[PDB]
């Protein structure tokens, strides 16, 4: 409260609006930035958060703000001008190679300090893998996988795991509602593409109409099944279990803000004295996918930092380390 | 497996001994050193567990096992002796200063590394607060409450209050199924200083025929209810929530090797979006105590080591550790 962390969002959707909103009563914590496609935010005093809203939903830029500036290159400018801590990357992976091309621009960038993203597939995240060591050497703290799924979720699974020997499935069941769909548009894009029938290329030529008709064909029900999630490397990474033991599915009700079903992990293993036997992980069903996402988003931006204090540097899961409390 | 941690336990009772079973099939963690009151026995090769078992359970210590030596001082005498790089204390805390005092005798010793332990008394912890300097100036990295509870429920209270905005309570209701309660004494001892008719000092002075009496009113179950335990403080310390919103309670079946209930912590708070909620994290019915206890010990000796290693030293609960999975 005295010397507050000085934080960013990329992305201004669903979830860097909810990011926004989340961290506006902490104290420990300071809005200072937020970009979008077309324009970005600064205000180290602290972001105006109804006006940034205000700004993109109705002129489709926060660039378009009290204080905003217009740029076709946001997240370029913004990181040349914020003296910013940390940034949490609200961003699609759309294409699958998208949030390590940022990450490539923050490694040349110079800039040190924390990133946190909240990805989801298991490749998308080995591209990030692949910048380890330059991660490392520039200086950056890069927690990845931090949201529900990855991230709470596989965390808790972590801890749970600890009761045994040897590990045979981690199973996710995600359940989520949202009252439409375009309240997260990526994050329903990038479900279609785990989809049988679809790919990362299709689900992004798709239009909005052609997004309405297949919803409407289950009256708006996504099933998901075995999708390509990043719990399976980073339970593997934290030797865990092999990726194959770790298995991510779930529903989302697009046409209803109440959860279709109750998300929780079960982590089955065999303990010393041979027993087989299953923990249960289960949220509350009044817990949002904004709050489940973007509140151990910012508690891993504050471990992070606790690492880059230290001077570690590179990239950790959420399965690697515990998140703390921001206030 | 190259390069293996070389740990030891002081204590071989219910949990000393099931320490000891859980670390044989392990390849990252070598047991070369057990102590006990009157005894102990140290091996670099590793411990015949069947034989250091059969020493203390028919002649009283491991003190009296083919590698053995007797003494009134083990633990004083095994910690000058033993190239150790970490121990787990799996002994009573009676008297309820008795953890801080083996601990002391660590800090003169002199010597280095990694403890862990299963504390469960609010008031015992506070005791090795008193000593987090000494720790820290000594370079032992102290893991403190590294059991079920405190420990993994904690740990998962921690990750689970991510969610929330602000945390309400923490409840831990905890069922524990053994097939006699000789096999726990200090741990049953403990219970019943918890209880409404007693104190530490009372309990200690009981005789077994008493215990088995009290056990006797109720068919050998205990029911404990807001029982003084250091989840409420290691909360608090991670700064999650004041202690007064964590209360830990239970049910010991004292003549039944199979839980009464199924062991949880419930975590109630309010997200950003002013919502109310709960978290559940379940135990398996068939994992015991002695798993979910030694478990997470050896998880967080691990993790404590990683934390030496990069040279941090001091006092850690399992609410400030992500554990590393044994292997
Ligand atoms: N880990 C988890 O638990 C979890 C849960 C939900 C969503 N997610 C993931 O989080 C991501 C965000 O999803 P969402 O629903 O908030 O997305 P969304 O479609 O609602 O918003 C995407 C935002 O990115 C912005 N953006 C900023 N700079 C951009 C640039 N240079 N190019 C393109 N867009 C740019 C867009 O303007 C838009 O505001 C998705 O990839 C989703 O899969 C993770
Ligand atoms: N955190 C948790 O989840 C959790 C759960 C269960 C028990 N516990 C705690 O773990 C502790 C161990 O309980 P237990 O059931 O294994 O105890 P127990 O009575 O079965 O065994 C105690 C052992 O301490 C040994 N010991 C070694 N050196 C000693 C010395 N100098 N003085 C006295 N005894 C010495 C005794 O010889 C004996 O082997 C208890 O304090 C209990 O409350 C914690
Ligand atoms: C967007 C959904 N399809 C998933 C939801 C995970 C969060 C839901 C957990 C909850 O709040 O119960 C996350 C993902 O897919 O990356
Ligand atoms: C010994 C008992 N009275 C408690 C049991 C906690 C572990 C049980 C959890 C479980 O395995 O379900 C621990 C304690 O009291 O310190």
């Amino acid at each position: 409260s005295l010397a507050p962390l000085r934080v960013g969002i990329l992305g201004f959707g669903g979830l860097g609006q909810a990011a926004a909103r989340l961290l506006a009563p902490k104290q420990e914590m300071k809005l200072v930035a937020v970009a979008d496609r077309h324009g970005y935010l600064y205000d180290a005093d602290g972001i105006d958060v109804d006006n940034a809203v205000q700004a993109y939903t109705q002129q489709g830029s926060v660039g378009k703000a009290k204080k905003g500036q217009m740029s076709e290159q946001s997240i370029e400018d913004l990181i040349g001008e914020g003296e910013v801590d940390g940034y949490f990357l609200a961003l699609p992976n759309l294409p699958n190679t998208f949030m390590a091309d940022v990450t490539r621009q923050f490694i040349a960038s110079g800039w040190q300090g924390v990133l946190v993203d909240a990805l989801a597939r298991t490749s998308a995240v080995e591209q990030l893998i692949t910048l380890r060591e330059d991660l490392a050497q520039a200086g950056i703290t890069y927690m990845t996988g931090c949201g529900a799924t990855p991230g709470l979720l596989t965390a808790a699974a972590a801890i749970a795991s600890q009761s045994f020997q040897e590990i045979h499935q981690v199973k996710i069941t995600f359940g989520v509602g949202i009252a439409n769909w375009e309240a997260y548009r990526a994050t329903i894009r990038e479900d279609i593409a785990h989809m049988p029938g679809y790919n990362v290329d299709k689900a992004q030529a798709m239009t909005d109409a052609e997004v309405a008709a297949l919803l409407d064909q289950t009256n708006g029900i996504l099933a998901l099944e075995d999708m390509e999630h990043a719990d399976d490397i980073m339970l593997e990474l934290a030797g865990i279990c092999h990726r194959d033991q770790v298995t991510v599915g779930g529903v989302v009700d697009t046409r209803n803000p109440k959860k279709p079903l109750s998300t929780h992990v079960k982590i089955t293993g065999r303990t010393f004295e041979g027993k087989i036997s299953s923990h249960t992980f289960t949220l509350g069903d009044e817990t949002s996918m904004a709050a489940n996402v973007c509140g151990p988003a910012f508690g891993y931006l504050k471990a992070g930092y606790g690492l880059h204090r230290q001077g570690l540097k590179g990239l950790f899961t959420a399965a690697d380390v515990m998140p703390k409390f921001v206030r």
